[PDB]
């Protein structure tokens, strides 16, 4: 049976991520000389910063035990840093992850889940740990992430209706209207962790030239209204970490809406 991690709050949080004993930063590269802020800044924008934070938690639980009260404080506190950074990304689209995580107000040591938690997630590299925060403390409340924020990369050759038109050898302009499964964890370790496989709808025009060059121009929206967050639906290496942690601690599954639409323009040659 699972242990309960208390929600982050100013009266319970540790004064620092990691109780100050470790921090989230770029990896040590022997022979590189001192680690400078440009390297850390780029690291914070990368998915590696999310895998690293989760690896730190799992390493800590293994060494010190999931039921050591300090382990539970480090989980509550560190995940609060991700929640605080993600709130700042939602409120300030356009800012870097390093700026949102380090220079936000209020201070991440003061993060209070009950009063501060947002229903919308940013879709940036902080999102998978925030999605875990909701399982631990959200009591089942529905969340959302806009589809424009999840880094979709659509491959029209992998969409049966479009693949069929291209392979048929036809030349001219053709309407497309189809649903298709899309495995975000085949290419996006962040989105794959909490949305995994999704189902999409696209409507558009496929133009194919006589030389076999083609362009697909179309709109993409989610087919399903929402997606379940549980141990089973996560995909990719960060999703595996989320699965191991959710097995250990109490929580409530919840659903994530995927509102919005994107416009895509993709090309290739037959």
């Amino acid at each position: 049976e699972t242990l309960t991690v208390h929600a982050p709050s100013p009266s319970t949080n540790l004064p620092s991520y990691g109780n100050g004993a470790f921090s989230l930063s770029a990896p040590h590269v022997p022979g590189a000389g001192p680690l400078l802020v440009q390297v850390v800044y780029s690291f914070f924008q990368s998915p590696n910063m999310c895998l690293q934070a989760l690896t730190q938690l799992e390493d800590y639980i293994k060494k010190h035990g999931a039921s050591n009260p300090l382990t539970l404080q480090i989980i509550s506190t560190n995940i609060g840093y991700f929640c605080n950074a993600d709130r700042n990304l939602v409120l300030h689209p356009g800012i870097s992850v390093y700026d949102a995580y380090h220079f936000a107000k209020p201070a991440p040591s003061q993060y209070d889940y009950r009063s501060m938690n947002m229903k919308q997630m940013s879709g940036n590299v902080t999102t998978p740990i925030v999605a875990l925060a909701h399982y631990l403390w959200g009591n089942g409340a529905e969340r959302s992430v806009n589809i424009a924020n999840i880094g979709l990369k659509i491959s029209p050759m992998k969409i049966n209706q479009i693949k069929d038109i291209i392979k048929s050898g036809v030349v001219g302009t053709f309407p497309v209207s189809t649903k298709f499964t899309h495995a975000t964890g085949d290419y996006n370790v962040i989105t794959g962790a909490y949305l995994g496989n999704i189902t999409l709808k696209t409507e558009g025009t496929l133009t194919i030239s006589a030389n076999g060059s083609w362009t697909y121009n179309g709109v993409v929206r989610s087919y399903d209204d929402k997606y379940d967050f549980n141990a089973s639906t996560h995909r990719g290496i960060i999703g595996e970490s989320l699965t191991r942690l959710g097995a250990m601690f109490s929580g409530k599954e919840y659903q994530i809406l995927l509102p919005g639409e994107i416009h895509i323009k993709e090309s290739g040659k037959r």
